[PDB]
Order: structure tokens, then sequence, then C-alpha cells
């Protein structure tokens, strides 16, 4: 209820390690993928996405992005395999997205920038509670996707539309019966590497899974995104646009892809 902490030039990336001290730490997030650098790991098991049974809740604009947020009380919409031991479920997703199309996306691809980069945050079921998981380092798993700007993604439109409904910060939707299948590209090769939470409190809590492949999204699509805003309603209007923290150092980490 005191955290201050924005994409501002006041308060932005550059200054959350004065609240945040573990934003200097030795396993933060977004990096970039040095592609050339990245090595195959043979040992690595095909990602496992089961989101059948997936329960969409609510769609929550939280002043940093826009929240969808799902039923995580059973085994519903689970993630496993890959790097992971165990069960990982979903909790929600959201995205980070550019003022441009030339930048929006936290990690980087050899120094490329996407438009925009979905999260899809999963909590290992060891730990019972999302909150407890934030507090382990395999407390999470965060599926990143890539956004390009080409074709419209049809499995986003029903996000899209609702937009208009959560405009300021605060404000929430009933966001039942989204199939979040939709926002997956048509391969799950990978890299994965150990890091954080990209926004405070950045907490080391997170094994990462980045698909190689992009999704296309339509230039309207991204559009809708940049009308939403950081401000509460009632107050002077900051559209919700490079909302991304930049690439970190990579410091003893190695990336491991899943393929080639
Ligand atoms: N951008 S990312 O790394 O996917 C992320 C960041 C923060 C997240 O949790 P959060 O919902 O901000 C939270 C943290 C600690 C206590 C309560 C809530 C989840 C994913
Ligand atoms: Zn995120």
């Amino acid at each position: 209820m005191s955290h201050h902490w924005g994409y501002g030039k006041h308060n932005g990336p550059e200054h959350w390690h004065k609240d945040f001290p573990i934003a200097k730490g030795e396993r933060q997030s977004p990096v970039d993928i040095d592609t050339h650098t990245a090595k195959y790991d043979p040992s690595l098991k095909p990602l496992s996405v089961s989101y059948d049974q997936a329960t969409s809740l609510r769609i929550l604009n939280n002043g940093h992005a826009f929240n969808v947020e799902f039923d995580d009380s059973q085994d519903k919409a689970v993630l496993k395999g890959g790097p992971l031991d165990g069960t990982y479920r979903l909790i929600q997703f959201h995205f980070h997205w550019g003022s441009l199309d030339g930048q929006g996306s936290e990690h980087t691809v050899d120094k490329k920038k996407y438009a925009a980069e979905l999260h899809l945050v999963h909590w290992n079921t060891k730990y019972g509670d999302f909150g407890k998981a934030v507090q382990q380092p395999d407390g999470l798993a965060v599926l990143g996707i890539f956004l390009k700007v080409g074709s419209a993604k049809p499995g986003l439109q029903k996000v899209v539309d609702v937009l208009d409904s959560i405009k300021t910060k605060g404000k929430s939707a009933d966001f039942t019966n989204f199939d979040p299948r939709g926002l997956l590209p048509e391969s799950l090769d990978y890299w994965t590497y150990p890091g954080s939470l990209t926004t405070p409190p950045l907490l080391e809590c997170v094994t990462w899974i980045v698909l190689k492949e992009p999704i296309s999204v339509s230039s309207e699509q991204v559009l809708k995104f940049r009308k939403l805003n950081f401000n509460g309603e009632g107050e002077p209007e900051e559209l919700m646009v490079d909302n991304w923290r930049p690439a970190q150092p990579l410091k003893n980490r190695q990336i491991k892809a899943s393929f080639k």
C-alpha cells in the first residue's frame, strides 16, 4: 500500500534498487538471450502445457499491466516437464509492451526487442500457495512468449475487446471462459534460465521458459494495449506504455536451449 515504483523517469527501473536491493542480485530478469551462446541441453524434456481445464475468472488493471486471473485452487491449468520437476499451476497472465512496435519485450533475442511479451505465471504446487512459492528459488515458472506485429492473433481478440472496461488502475471485469491455448505459437521450442520477477519485489524465484517462436498480433491489437492507463480514474492520464524492464546482467548463469 506504500509502493511508489513504476515505469516513469523518477520511479522506473533505474530507481527500483533503492526500495528493492535484490534489483542488483545474482539472478535478475529479464536478460538478453544470446542465441549463439545458449547451449542445446539434450537432457531437457518437452514442455507439458495442459490448459484444457483452465478456468479464467477476471481481468484486472493493476496500474502496471493487466492480469487475466485463473482459478488456481486445483490442478486445472498446469505446466510440467521441460526444466521443471513437479507441477506448476497457472495463476495469471499479463503482457509488457512498448509505445512503439520496435520496443516492449523484456527479454531480447540477440539484442532484438519484440513489440510485447506475454508472461504466463505458474507456481509450484509443493509450496501450497503463490505467496509461499515466491519465497522459494524454484517457486515459479513463467512461460514467456514474444509478440511481433503482423497478422492478428484471433485468440487475443477477447482480451483486446474488454480493455475499454478496465482503462484505469483498480478496475476489473468478469473474464470467464477464456482459453489461453489461443495465445500459444505452434512450436514449444524454448530457452530456459534461472531468474526473477521482472517487477518489484524482483524476487529470485522464477524458472524462466522463453519460447523461441513469437506469436503475431495486429497493429490494431497492440494499439488497444497502448490506450490503457497507469493512473486511476479521475487522475491525470498517463498511457500504459513502456511497462518493461530492460535486460539485466547475466552474471553467473547459462541459458539452455531445448532445440538444435
Ligand atoms: N513479470 S513477471 O516476472 O512475470 C511477474 C512479476 C510479479 C509477479 O507477482 P506479483 O503478482 O506482482 C506478486 C509478488 C509478490 C507478492 C504478491 C504479488 C508475477 C510475475
Ligand atoms: Zn511479466
